[PDB]
């Protein structure tokens, strides 16, 4: 849908038909890349020097990471599912081609290696050359990364693979769209082992509450025994907030209080947004909001 | 900033407040669009393709909408008159869209609540383009006035408020002295001993330093505690605000409920506030948590 027109006249607009009416808007620096990919139309710029947003990607006119918040989402998904489970050591990143997340979950001592997989190739190479902080961990020995569509990556799969899988997509207009289905998570499901966690991009509360409860009743039904969304605040994406479905495949596993807390581990302290008060503060949900949780 | 953010269809928050960045809403109709005595007023209706509704802004800040205007109103009325042992006088300074009172006059304590803003033609344009805000202003439990609130806490008595709610613009313009050490002096001083006050407290993202040096002046006029919570306001730049939440009395905790909404009888009528909500805004991001500790 949207691509190169969504700069003009020295801003970048967020108009999108997934948010009809409303955009944000930045202030364009000077534009490092603009272009079709196989899949997508990613967009790089340095946004204004007098604000505080630093380098700006987009996937199909969609604001992906922005240097200033970057931290919150990465660590919210990678730190939120290590730290529900009781010995992370294999993890599966489904999109996450910036690296972020991957960042984060290398964090762990637990984990021996952590497989991640985006459709565009072009998404990684470009976050090497402009987001060096966020894309630090993508040739670590720790990690593969694949290009190819996540939806043939999880089908092939074997079952019992995976202790935590963390799918980090765009939202669902573009590649993304059937990462956000039922057949999806029934592979998802089988691909992780049977005390194994899941979370995912669960979008905002305010533009999409019908599709994030759709994907909580479906993703229940399909046999994960709780679910359980937890709420950041990230200015870059659309409203001001993400949130995260967090999945439990085996029953009796509060994801809501830190099994594992970060405050225990050496590198807590180096985080900017996660701790464990902030882990449980984000499982409360404006009224709104509630039949999401229960 | 004025009339030139209506520009193309679109109303573009640009402002030096927050450089190099704008959120946008598209406008259908203006309805309302005016200098008052005091700040430029524009009021319209958003794309009825979206989920907005009426929009209402003031020296070009979004000030509310139809659609999110319940959280801010919430969380400032039921935070601090929740954490209040029984709050019967209650001051709102600013508020002239009404929404903090309504929130305040659910609250069967209330005996009387006075709300002083500085621009009348707020509390006049709230009535006429967003009745669902604006209803309260008229309940006889209210005295609604036309006036600035550094000068009128200035003539209250030591000891006249069990709460007092700061529900200000932002910093440029008319609330500029409403930021200040000498203000909050007053608001201790017009507080009774078990006092609660809370305030528009800015953006953890773009305003931190000031959050950082009025949490420290405030704590150095004499409040026993400041609190800042934190909440989910799409249409205030970079998508949060907080409300510093602050006690004249040692040993409260305001972060824990001390009156939970739930045993009271419009609990379920709330769209974003509840005893969970109250303890997770306390919560900060690590690069913020030392406002609170
Ligand atoms: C950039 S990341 C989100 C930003 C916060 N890290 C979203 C990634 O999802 C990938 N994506 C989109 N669809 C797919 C599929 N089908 N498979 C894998 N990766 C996907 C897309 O190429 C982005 O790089
Ligand atoms: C609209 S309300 C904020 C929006 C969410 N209820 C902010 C009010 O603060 C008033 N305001 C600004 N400065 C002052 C002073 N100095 N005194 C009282 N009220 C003030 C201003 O006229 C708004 O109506
Ligand atoms: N600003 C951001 N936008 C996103 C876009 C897509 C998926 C996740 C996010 S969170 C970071
Ligand atoms: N959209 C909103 N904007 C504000 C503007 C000024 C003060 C408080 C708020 S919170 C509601």
């Amino acid at each position: 849908m949207p691509g190169s027109e969504l700069i003009s006249g020295g801003w970048f607009r967020e108009e999108n038909d997934q948010w009809p009416g409303q955009a944000m808007s930045l202030r364009v620096e000077k534009v490092l890349y603009d272009a079709p990919t196989k899949f997508q139309h990613l967009t790089i710029f340095e946004s204004d020097p007098k604000g505080p947003w630093g380098t700006v990607m987009a996937l199909d006119g969609c604001i992906q990471v922005t240097d200033y918040d970057e931290f919150v989402y990465h660590e919210v998904l990678g730190h939120t599912s290590l730290c529900s489970h009781p010995k992370p050591e294999r993890v599966l990143i489904i999109g996450g081609g910036d690296g972020g997340v991957l960042r984060e979950v290398l964090r762990h001592g637990t984990v021996e290696h952590c497989d991640l997989v985006d459709i565009d190739g072009e998404v990684m190479e470009q976050s090497k050359q402009h987001f060096p902080q966020i894309s630090r961990s993508l040739a670590d020995p720790r990690a593969t990364v694949r290009v190819g569509d996540g939806l043939a990556f999880v089908r092939q799969t074997p079952d019992n693979t995976y202790d935590v899988v963390i799918i980090d997509t765009t939202d669902p207009a573009g590649p993304a769209s059937k990462l956000f289905g039922e057949a999806f998570y029934k592979d998802v499901l089988r691909i992780l082992k049977p005390d194994g966690i899941c979370c995912n991009q669960g979008e905002s509360i305010w533009l999409d509450l019908e599709l994030i409860e759709k994907m909580s009743r479906f993703i229940r039904e399909t046999g994960f025994a709780s679910v359980q969304y937890a709420l950041m605040h990230v200015p870059t994406y659309p409203c001001g907030s993400i949130g995260t479905l967090v999945c439990s495949k085996k029953a009796g596993v509060d994801v809501t209080k830190p099994l594992r807390p970060v405050e225990d581990m050496p590198f807590a302290k180096d985080l900017k947004y996660y701790d464990s008060e902030m882990h449980k503060a984000s499982f409360a949900l404006p009224r709104f909001a509630r039949h999401i949780n229960n």
